């Protein structure tokens, strides 16, 4: 089939979905492609590679509030982006997992900048500010990992186990979100006050 | 050498920082012990069953503050439980991934317990101790994930990077665990408010 970088994308997204993140071989993407290895090694060198760019446009087509709108609370950005990133990384089987590790590139370098910018107008120091990116992250990515990585109890343990079950977990995700936003909120306000 | 379980789990968790969890195998685990992979096989039946005896014993060795001190606070106690989780995760290679997935075992039902009536007896519903709780993990989990895993700049993204280097994040870690904890703290004085 055709090997443009948008149809090899397409063709391990796919295979992704099919196998998992262990299961993804470039073997078996040269098959789903109709090729051969050596054939497949000219367009993708390696495993590293291949989900280092998966990594990358999985935000690129499914990350759609990477940025403030125009007004928009920082408070209320830091949720929507947080319920954005969620939503991407859930949307491949083992997004997370394809997610971890990975560095900005420099097709997002222009983004990030924006999002730190963005904190630091709204009265965050860049550190306050990328402690304040760094937790949401940590906290969306964390989250995202048990739900898809989980892919004679004692009371309380019983009951809870069933509470997470019930659904995704994204209850227990948005409650500790809006945690984090209030506690950053509470540091931000405090100024040069012991709080 | 002697397969005992603890001989099996020592020899295991010293592959795993030689190898990390990608390259941990229940082969080179036979080697490192001297045996025949059949005569490891009656110990240890796969890599799975392997992988989540680590990830209960890395915590029943290391992670020494799964309970409360006499009168301690809950926003004390989640910060010690926290910090304790981090350094257990960081003790090993991959430490983090090993955990990634399992549920409480059987062995550690009466810490989870404990730790979710505590929550309960300080003023928590189950369902707001259980969010707390997990918000700390998947928190704690991510953090110590990307720093684990990640083993022409604009200038905020040069500058916060460079930030994020000069400690293992440590910093930005204890950062936003303050911040999830004042979060909770929030919540939970509010009762029936509006907040
Ligand atoms: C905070 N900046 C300086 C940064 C640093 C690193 N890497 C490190 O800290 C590396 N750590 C060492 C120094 C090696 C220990 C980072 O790894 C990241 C980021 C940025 C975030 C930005 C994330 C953001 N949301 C979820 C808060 C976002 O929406 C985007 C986006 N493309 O739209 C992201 O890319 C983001 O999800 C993300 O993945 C980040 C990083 O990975
Ligand atoms: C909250 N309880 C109900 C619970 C539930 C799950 N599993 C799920 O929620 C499964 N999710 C589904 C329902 C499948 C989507 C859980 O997976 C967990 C836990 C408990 C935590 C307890 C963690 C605790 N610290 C870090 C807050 C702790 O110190 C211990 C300990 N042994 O001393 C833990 O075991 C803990 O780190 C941990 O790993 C938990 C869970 O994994
Ligand atoms: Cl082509
Ligand atoms: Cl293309
Ligand atoms: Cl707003
Ligand atoms: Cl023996
Ligand atoms: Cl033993
Ligand atoms: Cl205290
Ligand atoms: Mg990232
Ligand atoms: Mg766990």
């Amino acid at each position: 089939s055709r090997l443009n970088r948008e149809s090899v994308i397409d063709a391990a997204l796919e295979l992704l979905n099919e196998t998992g993140i262990d299961g993804l071989t470039t073997r078996k993407l040269a098959q789903k492609l109709g090729i051969e290895q050596p054939t497949l090694y000219w367009h993708v060198k390696n495993k590293r590679a291949l989900l280092d760019a998966l990594a990358v446009e999985i935000l690129a087509r499914h990350h759609d509030y990477s940025l403030p709108a125009a007004g928009e609370s920082w408070q209320s950005f830091l949720r929507n982006n947080a319920m954005s990133f969620r939503r991407a990384l859930l949307r491949y089987r083992d997004g997370a997992k394809v997610h971890l590790g990975t560095r900005p590139d420099e097709k997002q370098y222009d983004t990030v900048e924006t999002q730190l910018r963005f904190m630091t107008e709204n009265g965050f120091s860049l550190r306050d500010g990328l402690y304040a990116i760094s937790a949401v992250s940590h906290f969306t990515l964390g989250a995202v990992l048990e739900q898809q990585e989980h892919t004679n109890l004692p009371p309380l343990l019983r009951e809870a186990l069933q509470i997470m079950d019930s659904d995704d977990g994204e209850q227990a995700f948005l409650h500790g979100l809006e945690s984090l936003i209030r506690g950053f909120e509470v540091q931000l306000t405090a100024l040069l006050q012991i709080v």
